[PDB]
């Protein structure tokens, strides 16, 4: 019965879009974007750039990690773990022969599974970044920092592909029937925002219904639950073994410029999105298990 | 009252789409594309590629006359008649305020008219290849080949975006309300297939719902259907007048591997195809007036 | 006999280029390429971007007439009559052959190509630009600006390639050898300064060393001073016909935030480049016929 | 005193580049960068690719192995141990700050080591593949194949860059200093041909005249020797693991349809290419050192 609680959340969530970020906020998603090594800017760091003062320090206090041997090991393992858990839970009965049905040929697949390739590297950097941001916040106490094996403060593997922005189809972009799409999951997933994951699957709307379609009766399951416990205490597993200490307290939050209000609302936005992350870890898994 | 005949069309279509095409086939499209400076293969070079060896060799015939100045300028100069004719036939109230208001930021609508450019572009290249085809095949005769001005014969304009091919929402893709927008238009439009302009905009579902509920009222009025029969004279003129002679008869078909009857079949295809080509281009003026 | 008289330019030229451009300063340089619809930031533009405050107003007041239909068939009508001029004036041996013998591949002949298209398709733009910097300048007069027909006020012919930013070997990349042939170029060209097309053409140092040493003997013959000479004029003739006025004289540049101690420096820069613009357009037309 | 033989290359070497590689040939160039996830196929592989028949059966059965996460990470642990076996055994002082004072820019700087990045990625991966080559051929035995964890058959951390091929200055490009740099890099470190990674470099000739001077007294230095023999060891320990069984033998390649004689011959060729590949780990680790 390992379950993980979602959270009270009374906040207004206001992302910054790339195709809206001014200047300075753009450079700041480019040194995100180039660090962690992906192609797209999360809605959850598009939200805590709201609260911009308190995203710069935090990115700034926590890019040093980001850069490692170690964080790239320790997402590269919340990957692994998940593709272990999913396949084990789960039935996978594939959809690649299905999609030829529909009408997909053989590169259409391909161009699927490559979108689907980079959430499934780039989210577990995420969800180890929402976990700093939220348990640094909450408990006021510094994480990480012995030097250990030497090895893990050498630079991660380096390459990357950073350019372009993955094709989204945002919630303004959509129609009537791709919405209802859009409100099915917001709920299912108890959600107030749809992941740049689904937007990015949406460019190919029957795909999405029907890959949707065969993990909504998955979630809130006892071993998604489960496994999803278990993604989450491995983030928090990475963030006590940061190469580079993180601390960033509510007092470093007013420090950052917030007011003590601001500092509140962040939190159960963060909260918010922190326990997203180890959802969509799942989520996409899934979705990749069944596209092969 | 000058009205150009939808013709009978008994024939099925069977194009050859580029994520489909072989090593062979991509080649002649590779070509096709870096010759005319357009990104994408269109859907009447995607069904006159169903029957290849007319398609490689009619090509082949006219490429020499697509790679000069007198080619570049006759595109053009459709492209700026269009512009002309449907700037003064209709009241296109500009509309990108309305998508602003549907949540549309200054750079998406920047991407959406670079779309709209791609096509506003290159739309008259095919309609002119298209009619060349036609025509061949009706009259059996050798059309242009003067020599006329020197320059005409001059390498055009160089510069072209040959990458990426855009992102279309082909039909198998299409989701609900999406593939009855598709419907909608293939039969306002009397067409059997939904063109790569409006899988293009189908990116945006919602600027493609709207931007063709602008247009269709404008469909068959006395001055579209006028404005049409001007597109369509002016690259019967272009014809006449290519750099290089264009022979491709009903002999040079059988010559190229075809059978009378796929000949016949051809016919119906091109007459259509290019009967979609000046319609096209109005529509394409349009959309790209109301985005200003 | 006719010829361009040099200007004396005693003046110190400060280009700032696109990898040192500041983030507002890019942002000027990306608005110029879209509209240019060109990949590279001239010389031109980059020393006269050290002026900055008068670099931003000239171009402001300069992008409506570079948007039209007008200006881009003046400077492609400049594109042909350097082909026009350079093969009736000079017997150029293809160099195609010579390039395979020394080891050049198919591909590589068409990278080669397509690198010298961008030049031979932007350069009369950055020349008629320049022009109208100049004679604004020292003239103090309003430029084109005149009704006419409704054509030419038309949007120009839309699709571009702006990305990536041309491989160019700088200055201080450069070995000892190539050095040597910049310095050269510099000489019997009478330049400060290396243009972004031997730059380009310098990633295949041993192509630029053929390419070049074919074209130098022709360098102020007869045939191409008087050539130069005809090319200058026809900017000068683009300028009075702008679709939208065109005025920056002195008082303007003191407005915009210029000294007079820097207006006369600035009148020397540009009255360099001006003269280099109708040299450069010649020399890649002479380098694409060697191409062919 | 340990010491990495270097064997008796009797044998011609007779790469298909790229830019040359035939249509059937470039797919398979193209499915053995998306499995590696670099955008360039190494000399290596070039050479192998002579012998086709042979190559193409050689990775179709390497290519299960490379796609898994065990492949990865083995691979990734000889870039690990490089930079730590470089770094205690080397003191190389910083260069950007000579970099800076010759002109480089803040963003040239950063492009020279994201090609450098590019190497450092690939080049472990082209180990592996290349020892298994080579001791399959000499040896006739089955390689990895064992059940053991789970996990290592996993698909590999999935994100990639495959193109652009970088900009690589051949040796019929290079004019005069580069031909006589990479005149001294053949003699220096034994071998006919220049590596990807210097042409790479060589884009900035100025770059690597500075970086290779740096490294050459370096080479064949007790520590280098000893170093090298190292990340020998750990390729072909990589070997005895591979999660999918490896047989490629003498007989095996006869089968594929080579004679006995180019058998000896390309085993010469991979032999040759084997013993420089964990030189070139250590190189390029130099180098990145130098530009940290």
């Amino acid at each position: 019965h390992l379950q993980l609680p979602r959270p009270v959340c009374e906040a207004i969530i206001r992302p910054v879009p790339e195709h809206r970020a001014d200047q300075e906020l753009s450079e700041i998603y480019r040194d995100l974007k180039a660090t962690f090594g992906v192609p797209w800017v999360g809605v959850i760091t598009q939200a805590v750039a709201y609260y911009r003062p308190f995203f710069a320090e935090a990115w700034r206090r926590f890019a040093p990690s980001a850069k490692t041997h170690f964080f790239e090991r320790a997402s590269d393992d919340i990957r692994i773990r998940s593709w272990e858990l999913m396949g084990q839970s789960f039935v996978i009965e594939g959809q690649t022969d299905r999609l030829r049905e529909m009408g997909y040929s053989v590169r259409e697949i391909g161009q699927i599974r490559a979108v689907l390739d980079i959430f499934d590297y780039g989210n577990p950097k995420y969800l180890i970044f929402a976990t700093a941001i939220k348990e640094g916040l909450l408990s006021g106490r510094t994480f990480g920092g012995a030097a250990g094996d030497a090895r893990c403060h050498f630079p991660r593997s380096p390459i990357c592909q950073i350019d372009p922005i993955p094709v989204m189809v945002e919630e303004h972009h959509a129609g009537g029937t791709l919405s209802q799409v859009y409100a099915d999951i917001k709920q299912t997933l108890q959600l107030p925002f749809i992941n740049s994951d689904y937007k990015a699957m949406a460019r190919w709307p029957s795909y999405l219904e029907q890959a949707w379609g065969a993990l909504k009766p998955c979630i809130d399951t006892p071993a998604y639950q489960a496994g999803r416990f278990d993604i989450n205490a491995r983030a928090l597993a990475a963030l006590d073994a940061l190469p580079t200490a993180y601390r960033m307290s509510r007092d470093d939050a007013l420090q950052a410029g917030l007011s003590e209000a601001q500092t509140d609302e962040l939190i159960q936005v963060i909260s918010l999105f922190q326990w997203m992350l180890s959802g969509i870890v799942l989520n996409v898994t899934h979705f990749k298990q069944q596209a092969l």
